[PDB]
């Protein structure tokens, strides 16, 4: 889309050399701020084939809490595979946090439970947040929380939804981070009974890798298509009773995949 | 200065006439973002004065992880004084947050001694974060925090630092905020001996109050000054060590100040 791509021509123009946590070597940025309405279609990146697959299931995998990647598995999603122990356990990663965010004075507190409340009974609350960086448990986790906190907002009976995103791999990552918030944005308006707003990202560290030049570059020679417009085929009386076959979309009709070596 | 009087002329443009916790009613925007060059000047107000003087030594009380407002009284600051107890007690906010953030099993998180260790030893690390949305303490703190989690960045010898401002009363509050975490940005570069780079200021809900709309007419019908420049006379020996004294602005001249009532 507009927005990503014209993301990319700016850490193109814009980037520093910076070697990353292993080597491998970015162009990167500090600050920057993209708006996805969600009106105008859903904001899946059209320049190359994605999927909203392993999205989906990530989601879903969040939202039940379990850091086990164990659904994963069952459901053949391997973005997490490298990060496991044995057990299978990453440390109370995103979906920890979201669902029981312990106290000090061991309690828990449901996050997700908070926002959706907050949004049917005080909308307009100016804290309606969940934040994924407990900083007593990062020790604890396999990684450090990237998409770390957002914060929901309600106008004119419009959601929206903005998130702080600390390090984005541009290439490889946004598009997926892009898909995976504005797919929950939809699943809280529909538990709502809100239409959509905008989705507003935010990011630290927004870095092209140095080996993405050449999927970059052809990325860019192409034109954005019309977006694909989502959609729900089943309304879930629960945020956390949503199924995978629940998400289709329609209109999406993408440039060829483009593939990279993964992380 | 002129990022701060495009955002005050942006929420008047578009924001949404929205009732707030305080009853008052505000003009709202959800999602805004702007960048300062320190290198150009220090980012504090000159269409109506602003007191350093508060500034300062709210910082000075964040950094020692004090939250009884018995520091602020002995130097005449009052801007805490509406939310404190008797005993002049806010709660774990900010300053016990950034200093000692309670883990579940009992210890305690210096985020400003790992920050400043993080920027020593290791500058490009992407997760160099500090947090003050501790969900587990909310309930127990007079307000939630505004400046909630802010992000720090090294290239080029600069240094960079980004915050979210889940509420931003524009009027009141941000020009504090900005000249707040500028000013922090000049104590860690110092102490880390880097250049002072950017900082990102990133909104949630930023908005005008109701009874602002007459002060804020006023003030956009002024022209931004040159920005004045931040000395520091000393180089304490950490972070922690400094004083009052050390900082004096210079080239201040701004347009005089408009009072407005606190909500
Ligand atoms: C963001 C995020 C979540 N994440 C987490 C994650 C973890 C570490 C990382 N590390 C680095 N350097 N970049 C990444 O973006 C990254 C992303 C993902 C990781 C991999 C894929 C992935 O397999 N991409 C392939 C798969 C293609 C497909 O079958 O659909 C691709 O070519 O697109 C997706 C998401
Ligand atoms: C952000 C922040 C810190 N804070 C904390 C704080 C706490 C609650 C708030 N509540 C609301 N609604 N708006 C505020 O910005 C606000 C700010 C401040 C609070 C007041 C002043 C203030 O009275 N400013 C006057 C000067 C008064 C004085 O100190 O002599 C002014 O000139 O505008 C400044 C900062
Ligand atoms: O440092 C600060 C402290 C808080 N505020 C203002 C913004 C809000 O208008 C107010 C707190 O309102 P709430 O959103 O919590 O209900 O204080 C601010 O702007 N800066
Ligand atoms: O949701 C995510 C998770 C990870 N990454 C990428 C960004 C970084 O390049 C890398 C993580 O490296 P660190 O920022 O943690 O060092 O993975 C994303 O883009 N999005």
């Amino acid at each position: 889309m507009k927005q990503y791509l014209e993301l990319m021509q700016k850490v193109l123009d814009e980037g520093t050399q910076k070697n990353d946590r292993t080597g491998t070597g970015t162009l990167s940025i500090f600050g920057h701020q993209m708006r996805f309405n969600l009106q105008d279609g859903f904001p899946l990146v059209t320049t190359k084939r994605c999927h909203l697959r392993s999205i989906i299931h990530e989601l879903l995998w969040f939202l039940q809490g379990d850091t086990n990647i164990a659904y994963l598995h069952e459901n053949n999603v391997t973005i997490w595979d490298e990060w496991a122990d044995e057990n299978g356990d990453l440390g109370p990663v995103y979906g920890k946090q979201w669902r029981a965010w312990p106290t000090p004075d061991g309690r828990h507190i449901d996050q997700i439970t908070t926002v959706l409340n907050q949004l049917k009974n005080d909308p307009d609350s100016r804290r309606i947040i969940v934040s994924a960086w407990n900083v007593g448990e990062l020790d604890k986790m396999a990684l450090a929380p990237c998409h770390a906190f957002f914060q929901f907002y309600v106008a004119d009976g419009k959601l929206s939804c903005q998130l702080y995103q600390r390090s984005c791999d541009v290439f490889l990552g946004l598009p997926f981070n892009i898909a995976s918030y504005a797919l929950l944005v939809h699943m809280m308006a529909q538990q709502c009974d809100l239409e959509v707003g905008d989705f507003v990202w935010t990011g630290g560290d927004t870095h092209l890798y140095s080996n993405h030049m050449d999927q970059t570059h052809l990325q860019l020679s192409r034109e954005p298509r019309p977006l694909p417009k989502l959609i729900i085929k089943r309304k879930p009386e629960s945020i956390f009773d949503y199924r995978f076959e629940d998400f289709e979309i329609e209109g999406y009709d993408p440039h060829p995949g483009i593939k990279a070596p993964v992380a």
